């Protein structure tokens, strides 16, 4: 699967460059590693592909109030190639320390529990995101 080609199919939010845009669709680039350096941010990343999300949330300090649809339409496979992409387009994975890149695997294992964009956001606040 190539990372790049899926994001670039689904850029429109985020933005090919990953920055976002302000208020509407939260920045990827250089917020990714933020997501990761929390113990359990790998995995949200992945159900948030998976299942979406919902709700008020803080992103570098400004507000966002949107919803992300479900990709699960994505393979496994696809999956962890886009979020290989958005881990390394901008630089994210050169701040954590020392990456592993996505696997198939972990997808495939937090696909075989169901969640909501509800609780999806509930798992962001558990990392101690605001």
């Amino acid at each position: 699967a190539d990372g790049a080609k899926i994001y670039a199919q689904c850029a429109g939010c985020h933005q090919q460059n990953g920055q976002g845009i302000p208020g509407a669709f939260p920045p990827l680039a250089g917020h990714v590693a933020e997501i990761l350096a929390k113990e359990g941010g790998r995995e949200y990343l992945i159900l948030v592909l998976l299942y979406g999300l919902q709700g008020q949330i803080e992103v570098k300090g400004m507000k966002y109030n949107g919803v992300m649809s479900s990709f699960a339409q994505l393979k496994d496979e696809e999956i962890a190639a886009v979020l290989n992409h958005i881990a390394t387009a901008w630089g994210d994975a050169k701040k954590v320390k020392g990456f592993k890149p996505f696997t198939a695997e972990e997808v495939k294992k937090l696909r075989a529990k169901k969640l909501t964009p509800q609780q999806v956001l509930a798992e962001r606040k558990k990392l101690g995101l605001k």
